């Protein structure tokens, strides 16, 4: 009769009890770095998605209402919803901050500039950039800036009679237009001399090629007076104001902002589909009512591996993008293997009901499991680095 719903009842009672006692630590511990640095809130979020999916096990297993039938296409959508939306931002998150990549292109003959270079690439490395630092007799012309959120370019000022580039740079400005500068967040910098009537004229003079070729001066380019070595304030003073262009933060109200959109977006397919086909009674429609539904999760889930393999070697907030990769890359494991099940179970009802009640709890088991198991055990048993 109900002995079938022992087995799903039994786990989604204790995955429920489980979610309970992760998020009452992480409450108890809300003020920690472990919980703090996570981006807290979609944590939140993601255990509410979590404790949904051991729920919806109730709403499988008791008898079909027209409430049940709306709360079990509104529910068993959501529910995913909630917990691949909340880690779809984690990973947007990752990606928008330590994603951001860097090009200096520093140009030398007594290495002043170069030093200047070096002291502006430590910074950004510190700052959360992938920095890639090279001399202007390296770099060949043709798509040199392609692929970088930022790019720097150093040179010095010459000549014994009017404004000259660094010999290593002037192949290299003349042929500016075929660099990928259009568009591109660009600053300068440059050692001169006060000494000379034109000031590091070179600084200049690039600064106004690249507005000539449509990129964006993010700053008024950096001018060293001498020996570098005694500017390092003001090197690393630019440096600060600099990295303040593809944005290093995002807000928690921004984060919970992106997260909510994602949801609404499942919720607008699930309710649509309510309204056109009115739930009913077993219930009305078990056919193609989530095949939207479950489009929009694919999609979901398929963005959120994809960011989450690219953001894997992150070491943040103690390697969580490992742990955000191998919770998808479960996931997928367990989609791709219950749809042929689904498939061949669809004749029994009650073997049907009782994979899908697995399942979702299975799914939602592998959060805690990848995710929050690993943060339990430096909060819970190493205390020391949780300070
Ligand atoms: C012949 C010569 C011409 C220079 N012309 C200028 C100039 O017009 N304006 C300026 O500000 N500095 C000028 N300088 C100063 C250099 O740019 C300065 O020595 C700088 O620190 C060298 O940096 P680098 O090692 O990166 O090449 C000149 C230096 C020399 C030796
Ligand atoms: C198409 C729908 C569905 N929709 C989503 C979805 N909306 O994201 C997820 C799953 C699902 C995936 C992976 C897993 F491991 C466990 C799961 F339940 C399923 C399973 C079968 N189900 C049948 C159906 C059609 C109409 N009513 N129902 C109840």
């Amino acid at each position: 009769g109900d002995a079938w719903a022992v087995g799903p009842v039994t786990i989604a009672c204790l995955g429920a009890l489980a979610t309970l006692f992760v998020l009452g630590v992480f409450v108890r511990h809300n003020a920690t770095p472990v919980v703090k640095a996570s981006g807290r809130e979609l944590c939140y979020i993601l255990l509410g998605g979590v404790f949904l999916c051991y729920c919806m096990t109730f709403i499988f297993i008791a008898k079909p209402s027209t409430a049940v039938c709306t709360l079990r296409r509104l529910g068993l959508g959501t529910a995913f919803s909630v917990c691949y939306s909340a880690l779809l931002t984690k990973t947007y998150r990752i990606a928008r901050i330590f994603g951001a990549k860097a090009l200096i292109v520093y140009g030398s003959t007594t290495g002043n500039t170069e030093y200047t270079a070096e002291t502006i690439a430590r910074e950004l490395a510190d700052a959360g950039y992938e920095v890639d630092s090279r001399d202007a007799a390296s770099v060949e012309a043709g798509g040199l800036f392609e692929g970088f959120d930022l790019v720097l370019l150093g040179c010095s000022t010459w000549g014994d009679d009017s404004i000259e580039l660094q010999d290593d740079f002037i192949p290299l400005f003349d042929s500016l237009e075929e660099t990928g500068a259009q568009g591109r967040k660009v600053a300068c910098f440059g050692c001169g001399d006060s000494s000379w009537e034109y000031f590091c004229g070179a600084v200049d003079a690039i600064e106004e090629k690249l507005k000539n070729l449509g990129a964006e001066i993010v700053q008024d380019g950096l001018r060293i007076d001498g020996d570098p070595r005694a500017a390092r304030d003001d090197i690393v003073g630019w440096a600060h104001d600099v990295r303040g262009a593809i944005p290093r933060f995002i807000s928690p109200a921004s984060q919970v902002a992106i997260c909510l959109a994602l949801i609404s977006g499942q919720l607008l397919i699930v309710v649509a589909w309510l309204v056109v086909e009115a739930p009913g009674t077993r219930c009305n429609h078990r056919d193609a009512s989530m095949l939207g539904s479950l489009a929009y999760n694919v999609l979901l889930i398929a963005l959120c591996t994809l960011y989450a393999f690219k953001t894997r070697k992150c070491p943040e907030n103690f390697n969580e993008a490992k742990f955000i990769g191998f919770t998808m890359y479960t996931t997928c494991i367990i989609w791709l293997a219950f749809l042929p099940i689904f498939y061949v179970t669809s004749s029994d009802y009650r073997v049907q009901t009782t994979t899908m009640c697995v399942s979702v709890s299975l799914s939602g088991s592998v959060v805690l499991g990848c995710l929050f198991a690993p943060k339990l055990y430096i909060i819970l048993f190493q205390p020391q680095k949780n300070v």
